[PDB]
């Protein structure tokens, strides 16, 4: 009954934001994706963010780059948390992207997380950090990650110790 | 019955936009000035654009500092023209405010002018521009604006050498 | 039962979170709030974050100058989101800040607000969003201080009409 | 009625093809010329001021790096001029726009993004000014931008079915 | 036609930081004109100037502007003479957008850009010295002789900061 | 007496084998391991008091983006720091540079270049803190020094002939 | 005889280098300190490195503004630790001095700290950090500097607790 | 005799000032270039400069990327005109190379210009305008090279008139 709900302003963005997906589907949290820009499709964006909201959405996901609104749009019609990730497309490396999202006025919070796919993946975490607060399920999915990572780390390290 | 409004999102914008007040009542342009935030009134600023816009709006300007989203809010409701000052508040000196105003993805432009008060000023000079395509009288008053700076700098030049 | 706990790297970084401060305790949430640094007092720190992680708290908030390590380091010791807010303070307008606080790799998120006094009151504003999540007294309170700050725009917007 | 499009280097036309083609398509008719503010100053001047009073309605200017374009154009007119900041060099632009966008009160250069969605953005804006007098391109600009909700409504439903 | 440097700005706010040249130039007995001339606001003004200035017998030429600075830009596309260009400091970006508007010249078109602020108006000034003291001994003498001084106000801080030790 | 050099990703192995080939080269003795500030704190910290009480006399740490490696290991110890940020990422590495440099009063690491030359630079700087008590070491950078001299004055006599 | 050599270009960075020499003072290191500019007194501030060098100066220390070439210029002249603290004076905040000492090339390493007092400070505490490799009494001073710094911390925490 | 002296640190920015060399060249002005470090070897570049200053060098040119030190060693050792060109090279995209370049405390000129290739030609053209004062011959070469070009973008833009 709980979801995430994760907005693109354009399709190109998908490349991206298929590290979400993966994330999302390996913690089983169910999730909904759109294509809707705040530029080009204003009227349907809101839309959604509303039925989205009232359907019991959690946590919204937003990606954009350049003048990245999307996110600030969301924040702006509903009262649930926000998470913005910054594209990295364009000649300036997505700074642009990353001021246009972070920099809210006090009154509007957006979560706004790194630039690129590793903060497409830390806004599937995020999200799910913040719905593990209710379920325990997914509280305990996290902790294994962290603990599977580790002996990942582990592993490159004795590695390491050969070629040395 | 043509006339130019003028969007901030902050009753602190007035500071800088007053320059514009003043450049638009120079050249005899009336204008409608309002309190409206994307983020936090964005029905509101909805509404007033599309109802602006129907009753012969020319152009539209909006100001706005940190993550400004107000004038990409008001170009994707509108086709008529839109300017976009970028505020110089904050720590970062508006550079936050000029990148998330200008980098508009391709299909939906915003006209971006300098920094603070060169831009509203500017704005409104844009705007009279604008309208002088087709208003000779408008027109009449920019050119003769013109000769009156130039007038004003030979002023402060023969000042200058006396002071050697 | 549930708290939010605010962690700063010095006494300096008091006079930007004292918003903060104002902002949770307006919306009935209890929080804690402690002197603590990643770089002066790390075992202090982590034991901090781990023991309040038991007690209870929903989210840690960081708020951390120049080098921001802070967020980083509380993340790296939780699986509850951490929340940072990058300082303004140093000749750098707080962009050291802010890219050291929102530059996480992907697996260990923080969500990083806008710099300063704007990020502060963010900070504590998507705390409330994430707690009301499971609480509906404080939902009801987010819903009413954003019709309440509709009403206070509203009126400055109708003071500025008769200043023209 | 027509927009005159100026470039300093033939390098610029990459990305000013763009803005060629949203025009086309609008049916808005425009002049494109090589001319340089640094190289060709006098042949710059002289266009500007030839070309304004043979009823150009916008100028739009693409320069690199240290852009002057604009500003020169603006110095020449008071018919309104779009620049547009160039990609290139090892900044990734920022030169060119902050040299573009950071005009002095007075003398306005309405600035668009920097690269092609600049060039793109700067043909519509040159249309959308050009349509406060004309129904037929008002109704062009909105069916353009109906088409592309049309556009984003199928990558929607291509998603879904992949989803 | 004698030999001097003209200094052009395009504002009356320029002067407190050009005030440093014309006291550099001042110093060292090198002649000079300087105007209010805007690149944006009297371009026609500005290129008779710089014309007019060339064909008198200007050396270099030393040019402020901040923000969007375009002045040494129009200049040196007007005159084949060695320009100059000095970015302001002013405005919310501590003068990086004029460093880089002045400095990013196109090959073929050059302008010598110096330091933001009063540090860059100085150097436009000695620099210029320094231009014209390949054809002028006097001002060579005069230009080392300034560095003997400066080496012996070092020279004398320093022993002062050693009293404080 | 040995270098210790930490890295949070094996992907940061690409630019830390040249401190590797600097330090083999000058017969310094050193351990490299990967740990990460964000995902292994504690073993990071375990390791860092660890190889400080088993005579490690300089830290070199290397990380991009957010960069806490450096800073996590000067917490944990009076060992001198050497941080050198990585040059990956869309900001070229001025994130790391700002995250690793810009250190509160009173707890300093000592930050190098970003990339490779700072790869070289941290391992020729720790090479100079241990030459101070041996000196077979000094006499080894002397001589790096006036070879790289050499290698310079050969260049320039082959430019000379392309001339 | 081991010692620290201090390198200033202007007596405007004295405001700036007072916390090293306070610092050193603290630790009993013995120091010397000159105004010597790489730019206008370039013979001088070669023949004292050399010079120091030879009588058994263990680190040098060197600060400056703007195009920061103090440390590269000592560095090319010994191979004893140099390190670098770029001033913060300028309308650029000290970021032309940052990248000017760090970006040093490959073989000629220059140790670069923080702007402005931060930076000084801990150039005396790294430099202090390379000395008790060698001199236990350092270390053990060095120690119970930051048990010191801790209580201070913990002073402060105590004296926010009251007010909250 | 009146020659430029050309120096540059590394052999990997000969790829950059060879269309210094064609420049030169084709004004028919005699010049000298030399690989010479004022990191790696300081001496000998200081050697260099005040040997060819006695000899006549009427202008410097440096190349240098990263931390360019090498135009500003030159600018100490000699009151002749130094024109500092910065290199391209490293993820910073020459910036570090231009502020360190560009950034002279009063009393040591250099004289900047644009990074890379740009900045390689117009330093032989300045370091031309500069010896064309003092020489007709290379006065009347510069005009002519201006004229040339303008021929060459008028060919481009009627070769863009067949396109259209």
């Amino acid at each position: 009954k709980i979801f995430v709900a994760i907005l693109m302003g354009s399709d190109s963005d998908l490349s991206t934001m298929e590290t979400a997906f993966t994330e999302l589907k390996s913690l089983g949290i169910p999730f909904e994706a759109h294509i809707l820009s705040a530029h080009r499709t204003p009227k349907e964006t809101v839309e959604f963010v509303e039925n989205a909201d009232n359907r019991g959405c959690a946590v919204f996901i937003a990606a954009a780059g350049l003048a990245a609104h999307l996110a600030g749009t969301i924040a702006a019609h509903t009262l649930k948390p926000v998470i913005g990730v910054p594209m990295a497309g364009g000649s300036l490396g997505g700074l642009d992207a990353l001021l246009s999202t972070v920099q809210m006025p006090g009154g509007v919070p957006v979560a706004c997380t790194a630039i690129g796919k590793a903060g497409a993946k830390n806004a599937a975490i995020l999200a799910a950090q913040i719905i593990a607060l209710q379920d325990k399920s997914i509280a305990q999915k996290l902790v294994q990650q962290r603990t599977a990572k580790r002996e990942t780390l582990k592993k490159a390290d004795e590695n390491l110790q050969t070629q040395l």
